[PDB]
């Protein structure tokens, strides 16, 4: 396993699921029965968005949109009155990577504010998000085939499912990505629910760096069987995302590079 430096952390990408990278998702409409209101407010980003909007910020990619997207929220979806359907023109989109900044503090303007938002909805809507105080989505297959058809990533983009390949292969994947500095979207599932997060380093000892999507909480080197941040859990005890894994590789714009 080759030593790679966290290519997000390199590059100052550290972006999170609330504000403001939230201020263009749909604003919750009703209060869930036996929860608090969270009525007004924008919902969630979801970690499929923040994970694939840092890695396409790593790349400044793309300049125009390719294709806009469609679709209906689930009528049990409990925070939006139905049918409710949500639209991103991203086939007019002109990104600007100049104000889609690499982190947010606060003091930044309402444009740069409004750049990195346009993009968390453009990306969330374009995987189905089920938006809410939490926002859900299927991932790694929806994630693959937004980035090369709606944002125009080349088709080497695919998704890999860990119950394909051996250890050594499944990780030699992903090593030969960080190699060609192509940083991995990366999904699983466990005790502490479903998450889904990028992989951007290496170690040499076969633990990977791991960017969470939390604005840098729990960031950090984990083997890939034991995906297990300690800003989850509650009560005291183990959890992580070491169940039907899967990743999102050959993320890039061009064909060699
Ligand atoms: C990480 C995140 O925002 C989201 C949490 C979540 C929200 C709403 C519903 C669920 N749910 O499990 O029904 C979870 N999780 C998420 O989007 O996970 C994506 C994913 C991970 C692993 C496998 C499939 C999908």
């Amino acid at each position: 396993q080759p030593v790679v430096k966290s290519l997000l952390n390199s590059k100052g990408i550290h972006y999170n699921q609330g504000n403001p990278y939230n201020l263009l998702t749909p604003v919750i409409e009703k209060v869930k029965p036996g929860e608090q209101s969270f009525v007004g407010q924008h919902a969630a980003t979801g970690c499929v968005a923040t994970a694939t909007a840092q890695i396409m910020k790593y790349h400044n990619y793309p300049n125009k949109g390719l294709k806009d997207y469609t679709y209906t929220l689930s009528s049990n979806n409990p925070y939006f009155n139905h049918p409710k359907n949500l639209f991103a023109a991203i086939s007019t989109r002109q990104y600007n990577w100049n104000n889609i900044l690499p982190t947010y503090s606060g003091r930044e303007s309402n444009v740069q504010k409004m750049a990195i938002s346009e993009l968390m909805a453009d990306v969330g809507i374009s995987v189905d998000m089920d938006y809410g105080p939490s926002s859900g989505s299927a991932g790694s297959s929806r994630v693959q085939r937004a980035l090369k058809e709606n944002f125009g990533y080349n088709q080497s983009v695919h998704q890999i499912n860990r119950s394909d390949f051996s250890k050594q292969d499944w990780e030699a994947q992903i090593d030969k990505e960080l190699s060609q500095n192509q940083p991995v979207y990366y999904q699983g599932v466990g005790k502490v629910g479903g998450h889904a997060f990028v992989i951007d380093g290496a170690d040499g000892r076969n633990f990977y760096h791991v960017n969470w999507g939390w604005g840098g909480v729990s960031d950090g080197f984990f083997r890939l069987d034991a995906l297990n941040p300690s800003a989850l859990g509650t009560g005291g005890g183990a959890g992580g995302f070491n169940g039907y894994q899967s990743a999102v590789v050959g993320i890039k714009p061009l064909e060699h590079h």
